[PDB]
């Protein structure tokens, strides 16, 4: 209970204690992040955008509606989305005709998305244009998803890679895939063991992976990967197969569909419960982090440290760097409270002008991983956490186009 | 069919059918509008609007809300298909109950949000606390939101919504009118196509709405609104202590200003903002906005060696997030000329071509969109004169 406490009083995440259950946070019901929380989020979302998306130029970015065509015939159990007005115009406005309404309402009524692949499926003969036919290549997109929970409306941000390759090819390409995306989760966990991978089958026989990240009530899974042949594909577009086909070297072949799906709410939690050490403090990455550099002011001519402050937020913020303006503060807070918070906030990196620094220009930096403090001029700052980020930032791309298998 | 339309279409910067590239089902919302390029375009858009309203302003905070809200009007309402079914199964009719039921729907199903502002005011209590109730404050928000037509359309929308005392509520409402619609210029070939009037609702509310001069006349695209604090109030019913902010040494109930912008209208502005028939047709999309920077292909030569050289030159450029068109892919082949006439309706802003000469001294010719001019220059500083051109562009902001 202590992280997900410190999480909430650091604003990483929201919502009343009701919502702080393990059950509240997993149903998806309410939106689980607080600002600090949103910003490692869409960070998250950054880096899975970069490895998935940006860094691979077979791989072609997809946008589908929320909303999907209704059928109910499967008996599926996605919402329906129905128009008060029609309710209002049969009622205020037989009992026979009441049956015929709600049946219509069930067969006709549009539904909410469970799952990013139709959308890919639906856009695939375009993009098959796009790149000529040729295979392989893959569809992406991060968008919310709907799911039923126990009558209740749980939302999830899904980040979809839908794969099309040659049959021949699509087993080596899960397992390209799934080594990848494994690779991908633990580059930025303090404990890469807590991220498993595990393989599965479906009723169908088809071979799949699952990916896990060790939460203190078990494990649970943050992504899946499918290879689900040409099925799915060959229903979207009934009576135009020969035209669907896709270049596999000098033949043509209806491609298999590998599905990729990642739970980027659920990987946000894992991330807060992986940098959770004992002093409470949070580790994340410093490409996750959603606040690199704090800076605050010691004892001194308030008005003037404060003009120093402003000028290197300044200079920081038009770097990119994400800053935390503590010196715009009342400041009525010793330095050990200070840093305790900033710890647990996450931050990388805290620094304190003073008098001092009106004379000499040093600034005293403490780091959040050792907590050793230190002087360093303030015109090198700057350059310091430029640096320092995109290290670590080719760190975790070391291995980005390492050929798996 | 309309030439940037279709243009964008054959690109795949819009998708869809021919009839659902007419005006009304582009401006409708109801299919999914946009294909790869425009899916870029737009996340480029989207990007720089984060950096101008959220990334470089200390006090704007990020927030994120649920598509659906409490149960409105008009905003269609999520039911569960198996509480239909399990009427649909009673072999009882009864009038009373089935009445009863469509009445209970109306009155207890959640509602897909029309507007991001209810997930603003929701997250505000907590980012109060977050700033030790310092007044003033935003958040922001890029998320899609539901629009019964006249079929429900879905829309991007990029939102600010802004806490300050009631006493610089004005100033601040017309320092972002004009942040707003510089920020729309700058990326513009015809600034003066993006125009603002001021507005105001039933309430008396004051306003104010930019607006895109499209082909067929002109369309809102940011609304912007002073909403005062009614809703603030509506949302925390109760407990007024816990929402107040402080304005100095005064503890008030802020007053709430509403900065929306649409995001795919947006995108379809500067599409046919892009289009111009220089020299043909080439769409000269900002260089912060082009979904493809660069194109790489190989002139006469060995094949294998020549894609190989191509190769390396992607990686490069790819490792440091500029877009390329791996054009030396292609098996078929296709003149200079066709080339440059396809990567000017890409709005792709340099070509590369590598040949055997490439080979022999290691030089490569650079064409220019904008200028279509082409140059001689080496491989080896290629990746240096693109990050820096890029890195150039956005620095003028
Ligand atoms: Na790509
Ligand atoms: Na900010």
């Amino acid at each position: 209970e202590a992280l997900v406490d410190l999480c909430r009083r650091r604003h990483f995440l929201s919502g009343t204690p009701q919502q702080l259950s393990t059950a509240a946070l997993l149903s998806g019901c309410h939106a689980r992040f607080g600002p600090l929380g949103v910003e490692l989020r869409k960070n998250l979302a950054s880096q899975w955008w970069s490895s998935m998306v940006v860094f691979r130029e077979q791989v072609f970015a997809v946008d589908s509606l929320h909303q999907e065509p209704g059928s109910s015939q499967p008996r599926d159990s996605a919402f329906r989305l129905v128009s008060p007005e029609s309710i209002r115009e049969i009622l205020q406005d037989s009992k026979e005709q009441l049956v015929a309404f709600l049946e219509n309402l069930l067969k006709t009524s549009g539904k909410l998305r469970a799952t990013l692949l139709h959308g890919a499926l639906e856009h695939y003969v375009n993009c098959l244009d796009l790149v000529n036919r040729k295979l392989p290549f893959g569809l992406a997109q991060i968008g919310v998803c709907f799911h039923p929970v126990s009558t209740r409306v749980g939302e999830k941000t899904e980040a979809s890679l839908v794969w099309f390759t040659p049959t021949r090819t699509s087993s080596q390409w899960l397992d390209f895939w799934l080594r990848h995306r494994l690779l991908w989760w633990r580059k930025f966990a303090m404990s890469p063991s807590n991220f498993s991978s595990a393989d599965c089958q479906d009723e169908l026989g088809r071979k799949g992976s699952k990916l896990y990240y060790s939460f203190p009530w078990g494990k649970e899974p943050i992504e899946t990967l499918w290879n689900l042949g040409d099925q799915e594909l060959l229903h979207t577009y009934p009576g135009n197969v020969s035209t669907i086909q896709g270049r596999d070297g000098r033949k043509n072949v209806v491609p298999c569909v590998l599905s990729v799906s990642g739970d980027v709410d659920l990987g946000t939690l894992a991330y807060l419960y992986d940098s959770f050490q004992l002093r409470k403090v949070l580790k994340l990455h410093p490409c996750l982090a959603p606040i690199k550099v704090a800076l605050d002011v010691g004892k001194g001519p308030t008005v003037e440290l404060r003009q120093v402050c402003q000028g290197l937020l300044n200079e920081l913020l038009e770097n990119g760097i994400s800053v935390w303006p503590g010196y715009s503060e009342t400041v009525h807070s010793s330095l050990e409270q200070l840093h305790s918070k900033y710890d647990e906030m996450s931050v990388l990196f805290s620094v304190l002008v003073t008098e001092t620094t009106l004379e000499n220009g040093l600034i005293q930096l403490r780091s959040r991983d050792t907590t050793m403090k230190e002087m360093m001029h303030i015109s090198k700052l700057r350059d310091f956490l430029v640096k320092y980020l995109a290290s670590a930032s080719n760190v975790a791309a070391a291995l980005d186009h390492h050929h798996h298998h």
